[PDB]
């Protein structure tokens, strides 16, 4: 009477339908769900993925070391959501977003909500005010450590010694997640990993995020022997909508936001477009330059190819068939 594959599928089958799409996958599953997504302004992170970028009406984790680009993604994924018309909002509790770098990744900072809330409580209970009125596509909560308890802004003991900062972020995603799928607005947590879990609150965050970002620094792109950016990893460590742990590679220069020449070159490498022989790059026969910088010069400024290659790339993967 068994067979495997068929006693598997319906077992599978139960499980999405008890508790949604994702709830259990094959890693090497290709999911066909397009769901609505946000592009991540990173090529390979998005297709890292598996849908094109964050999903919306989803709670997202970014999580990280300080200075990982965490903060860079996320200003790119308002940038990009405000492209597609639509409106964003910054709870900032850090003060240090800088907006001048923010339009450079192209960022409508002028249109941009920014709210500097006074407690954990209120940062949260005003984010959450401004999601259900539907009319956000994107909220960006910029530090989960800064979310501090109002007990705990106070002047308050010695005594109350608890977990309150992690159960007031429990609660506070256990309302807000509902509205936010009403809504469709996603949800972008940025977590500095520099109290017991992922920077306090992440703890509940780690159960109530759909996606979870693991941005950190791994290179520092020199060229010759100078300065010119950092190359950043991140890991899709959970992913509710498409096969979790895959990875993605991306640089950002000094000043500049998600290199799109160096994704292209990346990109382009390992999918065989450019053939990158030792040391010398070159793409359908013509030369593209010595040592990955000279290449994204080249690029960069031969607007024309690259362009080819964005689309040779954009096709192989998919971009938006359905």
């Amino acid at each position: 009477a068994p067979d495997r594959e068929k006693a598997l599928e319906l077992a599978m089958a139960q499980i999405d339908k008890n508790f949604g799409k994702g709830s259990v996958m094959r890693l090497g599953e290709e999911v066909r769900q397009p769901i609505s997504v946000i592009p991540t302004g990173s090529i390979s992170l998005d297709v890292a993925l598996g849908i094109g970028g964050l999903p919306r009406g989803r709670v997202i984790e970014i999580y990280g070391p300080e200075s990982s680009g965490k903060t860079t993604v996320a200003l790119h994924a308002v940038a990009n959501a405000q492209a597609a018309g639509g409106i964003a909002a910054f709870i900032d509790a850090e003060h240090a977003l800088d907006p001048e770098y923010a339009k450079k990744l192209g960022v409508d900072t002028d249109s941009l909500l920014v709210s500097q809330p006074d407690t954990g409580e209120q940062a949260l209970e005003i984010a959450d005010m401004l999601v259900r009125s539907g009319a956000l596509d994107i909220i960006v909560i910029d530090s989960v450590a800064a979310l501090v308890p109002r007990a705990e802004i106070e002047g308050e003991m010695g005594d109350s010694h608890v977990g309150l900062q992690a159960r007031l972020m429990s609660q506070a995603l256990r309302k807000m997640t509902g509205a936010l799928n009403n809504s469709g607005t996603t949800a972008i947590f940025i977590n500095n990993l520099r109290s017991p879990e992922t920077t306090t609150g992440g703890k509940a965050l780690k159960f109530y995020a759909s996606v979870r970002l693991d941005v950190r620094r791994i290179e520092t792109l020199k060229d010759g022997t100078d300065a010119v950016g950092n190359r950043t990893r991140v890991k899709v460590v959970k992913n509710k909508v498409s096969p979790p742990f895959k990875q993605a590679e991306f640089d950002i220069l000094y000043g500049q936001g998600i290199s799109r020449e160096g994704s292209l070159i990346d990109m382009g490498v390992e999918h065989g477009f450019i053939r990158k022989s030792g040391s010398w790059f070159t793409y359908e026969g013509e030369q593209l330059g010595q040592g990955k910088e000279n290449a994204r010069k080249f690029l960069l400024e031969n607007t024309d190819v690259a362009n080819e290659i964005e689309k040779k790339i954009k096709e192989k993967l998919g971009i938006g068939a359905v």
